[PDB]
């Protein structure tokens, strides 16, 4: 029933809880939100998932091959340096997907710059915050129709 | 209740499910049964366990001693490249194993070439399709009495 | 309500299901008590929790931020290696943290000399049994006063 | 300071150049009338350049201070993994850059895999063709408003 | 003539010549036999070869394709680690292989994790002694039968 | 001297040389004495050496098997990641020893993550200050009963 | 029918320099001379062209396929090791190449080993002096026809 | 009598097997009597040596020493990145030689990009097929006079 | 007199820019003059080259041999990292070669610790920002007069 | 107030040990003495120190903070590659440094290319023989007023 | 016999070709008889082997073992570097050994520091010609009594 | 003639305090006078030294070319992994040297198959106990007629 989902990995419900420094305000819910409207202005049907667990997110992906999501937007958060398991999930399930960073992982450590999804994503946007979603949105709808 | 243990990591559950010759038409389930049929024929009792989460399947392990399974036929799928936690159970429970591949291992990307399980496992089978959980019992059986 | 959190990560249930075989008599259990008691003798309270999964640590951690805990003590076992889904837990919350290893962990396979978390901690402690676990309470205890 | 620079990289001028596909039609020229035409719609002054050069490249970003510009959209194309001179350029002058790559260049070979210029880029875009200079586009417009 | 040919790599003439406990009291002449009859028992011919000398091996592997013999079962032993020419012998013939060794060779030295053959051999089988062989066999009789 | 020796490494003689932040109140004759009195309340004999020669701090664990120290509770310093003399004095005199660091090694420069000493240590104890030394003290005196 | 062009890399024109040895009389002009003559003798148009520029040889790159060359024969002398901007003009323009090296370049420092372009040519001659062009394009010959 | 002698490693004796498809027609016999004829036609005596034995080729190597051989061309195929025991042959004996491969070695597994020869030869061929020894030959005659 | 030539690398033009607080008070057309001045006080004529085009710098190191340079004094900036190109016309041309960089170049990032020029310099001098050129020069000096 | 302490570290005290043939005459005390007339010529008092011993010279740097040195110039020969205990004496004692080589370490064996000190110090002179103190020490004089 | 077998790798027969340069006056067969007479001299019964092939000096190793040899003096020469096989033989039969190089292979090339025997050898001796030989049957000797 | 000097490294003064094996019994002294007497029965005069401290070995070292020494025998323990320092003194003393150790060296931690000596020794003896010092005079007797 939903053409584009869309997958949160751990840690990314903490956003806006932090502070008035460290972050404002946006939450998880809110990208969700903005994210949902942009695809019904466009007449798409949207879902979105989030968990700390790796098995949920593999459960998650399993089940939108049955549903028929045509296009995956996953940001994996920590889960892209260390789950091949997520890795195998997307690609056994055979559904394109495009890898989002809110953050810029290239500044920081260097075990960040290893991905076990990278090179098997159609793409990857790091570092422009919420709005990575919504260019990914961009791109999927682009090539949806 | 069992002398063998039988466990599936994560993604195993997709065996079949792209069924017109992506995988082929075989099913985690009927592997399944083959190997109980396998085991019924030689008067032991097996059981089998298939989790997408880590924790799943570190929980059974422990069951496992609990239930004085003697050993363990283990294809962790993605989790022998990343799972040290999958290690010390095997190791903290003092279950003998054999590691089980469908695929050649050493046929695919580099990061699967490394094991955390390999090297305290009795041994080995790899690229063999589902034969190769056929011939670890085979050899299980004939280890026990 | 409850004041420093202990977390146990995966296998260290297993603590005590033996002889003298891969430790002697004592239990995850046993730890916790002499933990309660020794926070109860300085007028702090002290939760803990154990899991083997990831996800459940992760989430216990962020209950944490919501409860006020002002310091962790962790022994984050087998996951020191491998979850970086922990770091940004521990990290995204913003409570400083302990390490403590019942074992030296330098002392067995090299890829244990590799943690996800030591860097990011206070200080840590391995080698040392059970005793790990009160030294860091000693320590919290001070730095809290 | 409300002027946008598009750098283009060596060998970018071949896009289009061998007929059909795979990645035909679309050339160099078509994606800056695009982008042009994208930063008129907005009342944005945008420039654009190519050039084999390095040299070349790196003086235009000289210039680029001298004159208005607040931030630089780049394809550093080959130079992102060879040039630290590039990347002095951008730090000498301290505009702001946003990286785009056309292709993933996670997906191909290891030595692409090493940026340059990434950790100091806001962002980086791979993968998602011409589109990756519009969303770094439509970004940078909303950073200045 | 020979349809399926057994190699045996270099030092395996010792098995069961230290007699007391090390090895066991199992010999290379007996694991010979015990193919040879499982083979016939299938109607298939098999054929078998040891030599301590690369070149008497790679010659053998030539003969063999004059010889039109459909499978390969190999236990290279040391020559696994270090052969390219081994290789490129099977390579060049283009004779499906497997690889077996008796002993788990991830148990050992680092230097034994590395092979010259397991990337494009069908599978492997390590660990289980004399009856990795049998396997192989089995497995061999399935493919062509 | 005899039962325990404290051994301080190079440049822990400038602990509380400097006052404000870059070091602060504590001197190492501080440390000393508050070891003292902890092992004399325990009663036992405490010994302690500072050096910023290698040589003399080799010489001093010789001394030391001769007097029939029970166990060395040492802080190498620098030494930690440079000698391995430091290392062999040690297993040579056979004298089982607790590492100390006052600060977090792991969370300063790759260099100092490599010790020539953790792995042959009872176990290692960094980034708790002085209390570090009176937890490895408290562990020693419990030890030698 | 067929353009070969010769491209010569950086520092080449400085071919005779402490004339009676310390390399020897010949000149890159010398050079082009025995090329454009062979070529002559096989009815073949050869053009040829050295820069000090990576720029100016790359745009040469595009040149050639406008002007229909049909093989390139490069040294691209210190840009074998250093240029990926000349590996994409190559592969760019899909122009086959033979590299040619006048000294042996493995014989020399340990950077010299690694090429950007030898696993893309046709193939490669080190170490046989000017020789080696006038082989590449005795090869070059007999391809086209 | 100029003697050069022509050395081709292990599996060269298969070429012109798989006929049509991958590889062609050529054999080494007509190398070898290209090869012979070219020396003829120059007034030098040429013989060559095939073998899959590494020993053959290391006494073969040591004859020409004693019968005066001047130089070698050298195709040691699979033995180029294994055999340091053929390195000291050729160095042991003094007589220069040129290393030929029919293949683009750097084309292939990153394994083949090492050489136990290539410093220690005037200069290597690779990727030109069998015209890479008429080559060598054509040098070889040149430098011998 | 006795030609002596200092080149400056890429982005050395960007002199001073935003001088309070950006270690930048001084021009490149201000440590011209000084160094001209030096020279001229000294009687030695003194030319100075400055390029962000690696070409330009190797085509005036060749005019350099050509008009009897004695010695170069070179800040290759960027280039020192990247470019086997200039270490090659260093070497071709023969002039000996002093190395100078403004910062201390091994207190930056690890990519800055490699050098394609050190090795061959007379010496290096790093950190002492433009003083380190006048040292060059009065070396340069006492070694001609 | 400001001495400036220049130390020479292990062998430096050979210098003049096998005069001939114009390579090693100048002593240690040469240098010496043209430092102190250097410094006295600017007002500046300037110690001197070597030893080959190393705690000797981490000795001489603490007494050095106590007798308000200003500025360290230091030759630490074959302790820079070593010697983590000296650079954490630098450290401690706050003292800002030059490091200086006679000969060009980068020119020598790969081992030499790695300092434990240059990373810290303001700037570093390799290979200008004796004539690097003394630019070290203009430097330094420069730098206290 | 009481034996003592001596094992000469590929290109030993060689000791003996150009006197005053590369290789002194000693041969083979010299350092042989050598052996011979002081084996002879103490009552003990000594063969010797030389082989260019890999395989022959495993066969005669394998030979040892039915003859009682007690221990192996080898001098593997370039198989040390190379051959598994060799140290499987070694280890299969359980002979004791001690390696002998005539020249010091630490001070040549970096890829002759690898041994796949010295780690199970007794000991080596390296560097010391031909009477490391002598040194290492002097040990043999007094180790049988 | 004139000096032979041994010289002892950390640690082995130790030796001889534990029988009847952790290689009891024998004792630096015991080692010494066998060594004298040795000297003594060829009219040699051999001095001995022992330290823990690098900088007394540096000294002696000095102290040996001002006295004469013709050549070292040095067993430098530890120091042979970590000491540049003792490097730099033999190689600027020129006195050559023979490097021993009592035990096999490769076959302990890997940090030990590194040696800052070895390279520049005349040959190295390891595992032979204490007959390998012997086996080193015998043989400087006879270099030193």
């Amino acid at each position: 029933s939903s053409t584009i989902l869309v997958i949160h990995g751990p840690n990314l419900n903490l956003l806006g809880k932090r502070e008035p420094e460290v972050y404002g305000h946006l939450t998880l819910d809110n990208i969700n939100r903005q994210l949902i409207a942009q695809a019904e202005q466009a007449s798409i049907t949207l879902d979105t998932f989030q968990s700390n667990w790796e098995g949920a997110i593999v459960d998650r992906i399993h089940q939108a091959q049955t549903e028929g999501v045509k296009l995956i937007i996953i940001n994996p958060a920590a889960l892209t340096h260390t789950s091949v398991a997520l890795r195998d999930a997307l690609l056994g399930v055979a559904i394109p997907f495009i890898e989002v960073h809110l953050s810029n992982v290239h500044a920081r450590e260097a075990f960040r710059h290893h991905s076990y999804l990278s090179d098997k994503a159609i793409g990857v946007i790091c570092g422009l915050g919420a709005k990575g979603y919504s260019f990914a949105l961009d791109y999927a709808i682009e090539k949806i129709q």
